[PDB]
């Protein structure tokens, strides 16, 4: 049975952005789809972060698919490095994806802190994907190209979307569904 898990960045939770779309959006294809909302979203913390995606781990398969935004990514960049995982999940879509220190956005720099275990990466997802803005100003959009890079994943550019926020309009996502769901048909 699929399941998609939702994850959220800084100073967001299950409500804000395109995750109830996405949820919804899923749901109408009979598709289960769980929001997750991470501890402390005003002052994250990397190890709180991992413990709470560790309470799902035992429902993690070849048919689970991770998408992520923003913060949500280097987070569940380092879960899926400490995984032991009998087979690949389904996938991972990493919206304004990135693995390195934000200029803007020093504070969050222990989320991104060291190297990434690359290829435990490629091996723990069978299908990969960053979704990015051009004209990103909190993610560089060539955060998430380096990312894609390093993690053999398809990048798609959006060439003016923001942040992906809610108060640029991105209350719905349409790309993110069509990109999840072309992994299921795979």
């Amino acid at each position: 049975t699929k399941q998609v898990y939702i994850i959220h960045g800084y100073r967001a939770s299950s409500t804000n952005h395109w995750f109830p779309w996405l949820k919804k959006r899923l749901l109408a294809d009979g598709v289960q789809a769980d929001i997750l909302n991470m501890p402390n979203p005003l002052q994250p913390r990397l190890e709180d972060w991992l413990d709470t995606l560790s309470l799902y781990q035992h429902t993690l398969h070849e048919n689970t698919y991770l998408v992520a935004h923003s913060l949500g990514c280097p987070a569940i960049l380092r879960f899926l490095e400490h995984l032991q995982l009998r087979a690949a999940l389904g996938g991972i879509i990493l919206v304004s994806g990135f693995a390195k220190s934000l200029p803007t956005l020093q504070m969050l720099d222990e989320f991104t802190q060291g190297s990434f275990d690359h290829q435990k990466i490629i091996e723990s997802a069978k299908h990969r994907a960053v979704i990015a803005s051009k004209d990103d100003q909190i993610v560089p959009f060539s955060f998430s190209k380096d990312l894609a890079q390093q993690i053999d994943a398809a990048l798609y550019e959006v060439q003016h979307g923001g942040h992906f926020l809610e108060d640029e309009g991105f209350t719905s996502l349409p790309i993110v569904y069509d990109v999840l769901t072309s992994y299921f048909s795979k």
